[PDB]
């Protein structure tokens, strides 16, 4: 286990090479740590918050139940990544590689997803209230009682996605690629879907959803 | 050509044969015929409002022009009748049999057309702006820049119904069958259609006249 002053002063020498590190609990607020290799890394319960993590490397991180409220991700390598129960609520994840994550039941909350890769990620029961997520790839995602209300996926790329029990009240779908996905009724009469991509069976679907009986 | 007292006076004694009979421009305004046989009679322009012809037989009669406003056709046969641009508004055709007949331009304002057999009739350029037409059968009839505004055709046979043009703000389609016919975009957001019954192309339609697209 390192602590603050130890890992503080390794990377302000210009140490990157924190892979497999154990900074379980480790208090990080307002760090700054770009570019930093923290891939596999036990940042379990750590506190994170506000701290600049744009580029660095994560990828099979333990990050469940951290907090990283407002820290900076942008570009940074989380894939594969623990984030379960993480607090990540106003962080700043553009472009941030989040292929096979796991985010089930974290905050993500007026988020900033735009333009990530959340492919195959684990979302379920997340909470992405108000999160932006133009231009986001959740192709063969898990959405599974997740919280959309008012988040915006306009251009996202929703293939093969499961939004079953998701909360899309306000939602925004306009332009987002839809064939493929799971949805539930709801979500046609909810969402708005502007440009928004389709299977026939969908376009069936969107009908009845509508009360139009195709028996 | 027969007037106005020899056509009642026969009448009120007992005839109902009045097939063929020549009646152009005759004024027989509040005039009681229930039942009478005026099958291929020429009734062009004639005035008959507020009629009474409930059960009459009309088939194949001249009714152009015919000012038939208020008039009783409850159950009346007037499959293959000429109405064009004649005057039926508030006129009761409950139950008639329509079928084949010209409506085209016809005035069928606030006029009951219930469980009216309209099968193949050409209602093209008609005004039926607040007409009933629950349970009629339109089943391949022509709609062609008909008014249906504030028209109720629920439960009401559209299969196969060219509704091109029409005008369908405040239309309610629910329950309606709608398989086959031809239909504006415009009309897929117009008009109720709970329950309405449509083909998978039609709900293709729908969904892209809700701005979906389907490539």
């Amino acid at each position: 286990h390192m602590n603050v002053g130890e890992i503080l002063r390794h990377y302000a020498a210009g140490k990157r090479n924190f892979q497999h590190i154990n900074l379980q609990e480790i208090e990080l607020t307002n760090a700054s740590l770009t570019g930093a290799d923290l891939s596999y890394a036990n940042l379990h319960h750590a506190n994170l918050s506000r701290a600049n993590l744009r580029s660095a490397d994560l990828r099979n991180a333990n990050l469940s139940h951290a907090n990283l409220s407002g820290a900076n991700l942008e570009e940074a390598n989380l894939e594969a990544a623990n984030l379960r129960g993480a607090d990540l609520h106003e962080a700043n994840l553009s472009g941030a590689d989040l292929q096979e994550a796991n985010l089930t039941q974290a905050n993500l909350k007026d988020a900033n997803l735009s333009d990530a890769n959340l492919e195959q990620a684990d979302l379920a029961g997340a909470d992405l209230q108000g999160a932006v997520l133009d231009g986001a790839n959740l192709h063969g995602a898990n959405l599974n009682n997740a919280n959309l209300s008012e988040a915006m996926l306009t251009r996202a790329n929703l293939e093969q996605a499961d939004l079953s029990g998701a909360r899309t009240t306000g939602a925004r779908l306009d332009d987002a690629d839809l064939r493929g996905a799971t949805v539930d009724p709801v979500l046609w009469r909810t969402a708005s879907l502007v440009g928004a991509r389709v299977d026939v069976d969908q376009a069936v679907a969107f009908a009845a959803a509508h009360g139009l009986c195709l028996a």
